């Protein structure tokens, strides 16, 4: 029912904050976005620039994705952006997650019209 390009916004977009606040930011962000909802996901990256930077990604440089797909995207700048891992002793319902803040470039898959991210590859 969600739209990938719709996916992607819920699962990794948060221009709201420039970077990650505190060490709790994983905990309430992977909740308040519905990800912790069914089971634990037990990897994500939020990325804190405009929903606008991150669409240009898919007109940046065109590299192979993880997966061997060609439609993949990395930024030529670094963006800021929070890696949010579950620790060891994270058991849903109880989701407990490691908040890392960084500056890297990401690279991201793009498909559609208009042609936009819906999948996050990594970051660099
Ligand atoms: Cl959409
Ligand atoms: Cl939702
Ligand atoms: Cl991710
Ligand atoms: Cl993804
Ligand atoms: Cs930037």
């Amino acid at each position: 029912k969600e739209t990938a390009a719709a996916k992607f916004e819920r699962q990794h977009m948060d221009s709201s904050t420039s970077a990650a606040s505190s060490s709790n930011y994983c905990n309430q962000m992977m909740k308040s976005r519905n990800l912790t909802k069914d089971r634990c996901k037990p990897v994500n990256t939020f990325v804190h620039e405009s929903l606008a930077d991150v669409q240009a990604v898919c007109s940046q440089k065109n590299v192979a994705c993880k997966n061997g797909q060609t439609n993949c995207y990395q930024s030529y700048s670094t963006m800021s952006i929070t890696d949010c891992r579950e620790t060891g002793s994270s058991k849903y319902p109880n989701c407990a997650y490691k908040t890392t803040q960084a500056n890297k470039h990401i690279i991201v898959a793009c498909e559609g019209n208009p042609y936009v991210p819906v999948h996050f590859d990594a970051s660099v």
